[PDB]
């Protein structure tokens, strides 16, 4: 549980996110996805509840990645929100938002919505 | 543009953010809800698309808040997913969700989402 | 109430919603979009609580319209899940779900979300 | 594929749907879940793409089920947006939204949203 979101976690994708959490409620660490217009490492930033409950409860998270580094920029950044459960297995189980910049005409079409579930395997 | 997204924006429920946009595509600052358990200001901490286009497209951003402080502690977190678009009334419109720590078994109604706009009012 | 439902009612892009709402908790109707890769009318089919509460608490509903007809089929279907509030000015507020057939490879990119406002005209 | 939406189908939860699906469109049936304030069967009513396209994609389809039967009204609805896939193991991935009827003073907080994947097992 506590300490534990800090490593390395891949997703169903492939995608592997490297992440430091700090005492306080910050996550830090890097994003490489396997999928869409993206090329090497992404900056990450979130936070977590560095204080969760004593009964058998996840521990909710979030984080945001831009989807711009010095090699490509896709114009669209992605939320992850979920919650991270320890254990022999832990898992960190997300639904994220995607949004990518659209003249307002296409605004309607500027969010796509999934779900990840992050492991240390 | 940092400076565009920098400053005190307001959304429809009352709730205050207050975000500095950095150099780096990095976003820092607090958010002060008028809804749910949540007492007084929280840190926020995001990202944003520092290089956008000349299309009039938004600029992309995201931005996330652990509903905890030294007062309260609503065990969920929120992200917001959203884009900036500027000119004389500067806009964020976001999606967003809210998830709660649960249990295994509740775990199927752990995240809310809703939508947010927000209107900037400072620098 | 099936009454207050039942009408015609547009949203904020210009679509048109021309639905019935059956004693039975049924909706039928039809569905013309101002947007997409959609022309002309579409069926819609969905449920809604024909006994919701004394409350001024809103009637939950949702319905789904396949983007196909006899002109155009688009291989996408949206649902939209929201809750009806009538009053001098009834509004159906909806958040959306629209997923469109893709391979497994792009399926992470098959569906997109949002929300529209429905104002009702005409019964 | 075509035709096979039509069958008894489980997901992770337990909850059980009966479908049938009509040449033109249509999808009937009805839904009994393991989890909320529900009871029994519900009705379902749906759409699915009757013409799907003829490379390797999924079938659109969604469906909505209002929480109220003979026996429960939980004063919610919920709908799932997804896509159908055959094969040997055939499978319906979707991503669901539970609106519950709110006074507009709890709007903010009257939609959940998750993820669901009903397989014929
Ligand atoms: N690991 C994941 N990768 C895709 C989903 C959510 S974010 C997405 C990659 C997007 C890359 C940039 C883009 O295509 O816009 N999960
Ligand atoms: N400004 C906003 N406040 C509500 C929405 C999204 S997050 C939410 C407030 C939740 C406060 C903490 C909680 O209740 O868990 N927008
Ligand atoms: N009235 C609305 N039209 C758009 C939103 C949600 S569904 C969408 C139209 C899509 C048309 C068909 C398509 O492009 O796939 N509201
Ligand atoms: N099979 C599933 N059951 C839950 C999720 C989405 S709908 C939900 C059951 C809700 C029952 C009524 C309620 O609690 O409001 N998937």
């Amino acid at each position: 549980a506590e300490a534990g979101i800090t490593g390395t976690w891949y997703n169903q994708l492939g995608s592997t996110f490297i992440v430091t959490a700090g005492a306080d409620g910050a996550l830090t660490g890097t994003y490489e996805s396997a999928v869409g217009n993206a090329e090497s490492r992404y900056v990450l930033t979130g936070r977590y509840d560095s204080a969760p409950a004593t009964d058998g409860s996840g521990t909710a998270l979030g984080w945001t990645v831009a989807w711009k580094n010095n090699y490509r920029n896709a114009h669209s950044a992605t939320t992850w929100s979920g919650q991270y459960v320890g254990g022999a297995e832990a898992r960190i189980n997300t639904q994220w938002l995607l949004t990518s910049g659209t003249t307002e005409a296409n605004a309607w079409k500027s969010t796509l919505v999934g779900h990840d579930t992050f492991t240390k395997v």
